[PDB]
């Protein structure tokens, strides 16, 4: 019955997920390119995978890097939540940042300090999926790490998804599918704040725009 | 089966050209916002609705706009173009960065150059009339075969003529992906940048 279509919903949002993970795979890119602009309460940091934490490198343009942090801060110590891509592979041998082919990801953690989602009295904190570009179904690769708001990491595959508690529905689509579209928006905003150079032209009117444009 | 899964292919295409439009309704932050730099070979303008144009307005940054043109350059060097004819009012708010995404009504495409040809046909123009309605909305999309208007409803889809998942997979998914990264890349480039010559100087200092 609804049973199912609990399921088939579930579904639908793991394929929303899917084109999700597969759009950050493009952020191989960031990895040379020199990321001094950045936007308002922004930290960004390439490294070296050890274990589940991306160690920040002293050389952040250099090419052996495999994963990348995305810090957001808040101005009520104050970060609010982050993003680390862990990337499968290695970065090019053309010193170009631009021309980067986009790479699977091994793994995605995220973590989250402040403004938490409460999903029935538990607290989402932390996300780890270890298989993002493999199916759209993979939730024996999902980690969730839950607190509780009156240690607790817990596999997507074993969590609850009836019609009473449809508690992974619940995670994909008031969660994770928004969270996973902001950093995604982030990483993209980063390099387009830092590639401007070369590849922009200035008009102040629309007439000059459109008359350079003519030929 | 393969008849019905022609059709569950679409179904799929359908749901990616769903998120593709519903990615779309966030270009409103453009309405008001200055639009000072672009990058090369690109126009863009923002205008009223007259019919299926778009006219150019005296005031870019006008409230009263709905619609905008992103021009792609290579008759002239004119190669594509997309119109996004939003639904509503911009907001009471002067500022364009916390611009609440609106629904489109319309979105118009039109191809000149390096036309995507599905089998001895090239598209040269699509009018989606109900973009963000529902993912099957088959019976609101009229593409332009090279006069040869055609609604997407009508057009074949079976195993020995796909041409509608060829025409969704082959040529419009990554067209509206490309135009989508672009209307952000736009609105990323006016975001950073307050005076053109010190900004520069700023970004290549560090």
């Amino acid at each position: 019955q609804l049973g199912q279509s609990i399921l088939e919903t579930e579904r639908k949002l793991d394929e929303k997920i899917f084109e999700l993970n597969q759009r950050l795979t493009r952020h191989t890119v960031l990895m040379k390119m020199k990321v001094r602009v950045l936007p308002f309460r922004t930290v960004l940091f390439k490294g070296k995978a050890n274990n589940d934490e991306c160690t920040p490198a002293i050389n952040q343009e250099d090419p052996a890097n495999n994963c990348i942090r995305v810090e957001v801060y808040d101005f009520i110590g104050a970060l609010a939540k982050y993003m680390e891509i862990y990337f499968e592979g290695q970065n090019s041998n053309d010193p170009e940042p631009r021309t980067e082919p986009p790479r699977n990801i091994n793994k995605l953690k995220s973590k989250i300090y402040k403004n938490n989602m409460v999903l029935e009295d538990k607290i989402i904190s932390e996300v780890m999926d270890r298989g993002p570009n493999t199916q759209p179904s993979h939730n024996d690769k999902v980690e969730v790490f839950f607190q509780k708001d009156n240690v607790g990491k817990y596999i997507l595959a074993g969590v609850e998804n009836t019609k009473t508690h449809p508690i992974r529905n619940s995670f994909k689509k008031e969660f994770y599918i928004k969270h996973l579209d902001q950093f995604d928006r982030l990483f993209t905003k980063i390099f387009d704040y830092n590639d401007q150079l070369g590849n922009e032209n200035y008009k102040e009117n629309v007439d000059a725009l459109k008359d350079s444009l003519r030929y």
